[PDB]
DNA sequence: TTGGATGGTAGCG
DNA sequence: TAACGCTACCATCCAAC
C-alpha cells in the first residue's frame, strides 16, 4: 500500500497572493466578517507571515488586530478559491483513478498501482508538485506513506511547500515517539481523556485494557488508535459523496421575534437549494445559537422529497419548536439539507 | 429486543 | 468577541414484534 496525500499550502491566503503578488512576503489574514458590527467575525486563515504573531484560523478578528495590526486584512471571497481548488483537483485525478477529495485543499491518491517503491513515489510527488505550480501557480505540500493517516502526517511534517515519505521503520518510531494529540481525529477533548489513562502515544494504547479505553473515549475511536498503533490502519482511498448542504448566519440583532428571523431563515434556505442543484433532500434541520452561545437543533425527515416552497414551511415550524422549546434570544440561525435521493 | 430518527458532541477544513 | 461548512459518532428513545 501507498499512499501520496496532497495539502495546498495556506490556501486562501495564497490565492490570494498569486491574485495580488505584492502581498507576498507581508502578512495577510483572510476574514470572515459577520455583519454584527465593525471587525466582527473570526479569521478563516492567514499566510506564514502573520502566523508568526499568533495570527491563525478562528480567532475573533478584533484579536487578531491587537497583535497584528500591520497585515492586509481581506474579505474570504470562497467561490474564488473554490475555483482554483476545482481545477486543482482535475489535474490530481490525471495521476490515479483512485483519489478521494477530503476538502477545498486535500486529496488522497491511491498509487499503489502507479509506482513500485518509495523512491518512485517521492519522484511523483515532485512532478506533481510542479505541475501544479506550473500550471496555478500555487505551492502544495505532499505526504507519502503506507496509509492515508500517515500520509497526512508526513505532510503536517513538512509544511509548507514540502514533500516527506514516512516508511515503514519511521511510521514504528512515530507510534512509539508522535504526541498522540497530533494524529488525525484527536482534539483537545480526546487528548485531556487519553492523558487521565496515562496515554500520551500512540504505543500507550497497546497496553490499555479495551474496554477501559471504550468507555472513556467510545468504541470507534478506541478502534481507530489501537489499529493504527498495531501497524494496521489499511482504510481505502474511496470517492467521497456530499451527505449534507446548509447555511449559517449572524443576525444583526439578537432575537426571539419570528418575523424577525424568518428572512434570514429564508435566505439560508434559498442559498442551500441552490447549492443542491438537482439533488433532492429528505430531510431538514433548523439550528440556532443562543444569546449564551449554546445550540440548539430541530429537524424532521419525511418518506420522500422536500421542495423549496415545502422547505420555507416546513423550516419555519421548527423554528418555532425551538422558540417554543428554548426561553433564550437567538443570535444565530441556520438550515441543513440531507438525506438525499 | 432493535433500529431509524433525534439532537447533541468532537474534530476539522 | 468568539465564522461557517462539513463528516463521523454517540446516547437515547419509541414504535415494530
Ligand atoms: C482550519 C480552517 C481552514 N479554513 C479554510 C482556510 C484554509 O486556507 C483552508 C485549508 O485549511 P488548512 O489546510 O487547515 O490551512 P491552510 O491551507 O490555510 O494552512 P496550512 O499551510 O497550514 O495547510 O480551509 C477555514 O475556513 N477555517 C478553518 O478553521
Ligand atoms: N457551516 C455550517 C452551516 C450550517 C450548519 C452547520 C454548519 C451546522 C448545522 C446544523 C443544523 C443546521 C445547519 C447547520
Ligand atoms: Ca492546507
Ligand atoms: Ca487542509
Ligand atoms: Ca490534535
Amino acid at each position: 500500500g501507498i499512499v501520496l496525500f496532497v495539502d495546498f499550502d495556506y490556501f486562501y491566503a495564497q490565492v490570494e497572493e498569486v491574485l495580488n503578488p505584492s502581498l507576498k512576503g507581508k502578512p495577510v489574514v483572510v476574514c470572515v466578517f459577520s455583519g454584527r458590527f465593525e471587525d466582527s467575525g473570526a479569521v478563516a486563515t492567514a499566510n506564514y507571515e502573520a502566523r508568526k504573531f499568533g495570527v491563525k484560523a478562528g480567532i475573533p478578528i478584533v484579536e487578531a488586530k491587537k497583535i497584528l495590526p500591520n497585515a492586509v486584512y481581506l474579505p474570504m471571497r470562497k467561490e474564488v478559491y473554490q475555483q482554483v481548488s476545482s481545477r486543482i483537483m482535475n489535474l490530481l485525478r490525471e495521476y490515479s483513478e483512485k483519489i478521494e477529495i477530503a476538502s477545498i485543499d486535500e486529496a488522497y491518491l491511491d498509487i499503489s498501482d502507479k509506482v513500485r517503491d518509495y523512491r518512485e513515489a517521492y519522484n511523483l510527488g515532485l512532478e506533481i508538485k510542479n505541475k501544479i505550480l506550473e500550471k496555478e501557480k500555487i505551492t502544495v505540500t505532499v505526504g507519502i506513506s503506507k496509509n492515508k493517516v500517515f500520509a497526512k502526517i508526513a505532510a503536517d511534517m513538512a509544511k509548507p511547500n514540502g514533500i516527506k515519505v514516512i516508511d515503514d521503520e519511521e511510521v514504528k518510531r512515530l507510534i512509539r515517539e508522535l504526541d498522540i494529540a497530533d494524529v488525525p481525529g484527536i482534539g483537545n477533548i480526546t487528548a485531556e481523556k487519553l492523558k487521565k489513562l496515562g496515554i500520551n502515544k500512540l504505543v500507550d494504547t497497546l497496553s490499555i485494557e479495551f474496554d477501559k479505553l471504550k468507555g472513556m473515549i467510545g468504541e470507534a475511536k478506541a478502534k481507530y488508535l489501537i489499529s493504527l498503533a498495531r501497524d494496521e490502519y489499511n482504510e481505502p482511498i474511496r470517492t467521497r459523496v456530499r451527505k449534507s448542504i446548509g447555511r449559517i448566519v449572524t443576525m444583526k440583532r439578537n432575537s426571539r421575534n419570528l418575523e424577525e428571523i424568518k428572512p434570514y431563515l429564508f435566505r439560508a434556505i434559498e442559498e442551500s437549494y441552490y447549492k443542491l442543484d438537482k439533488r433532492i433532500p429528505k430531510a431538514i434541520h433548523v439550528v440556532a445559537v443562543t444569546e449564551d452561545l449554546d445550540i440548539v437543533s430541530r429537524g424532521r425527515t419525511f418518506p420522500h422529497g422536500i421542495s423549496k416552497e415545502t422547505a420555507y414551511s416546513e423550516s419555519v415550524k421548527l423554528l418555532q419548536k425551538i422558540l417554543e422549546e428554548d426561553e433564550r434570544k437567538i443570535r444565530r440561525i441556520g438550515v441543513r439539507f440531507s438525506k438525499f435521493i
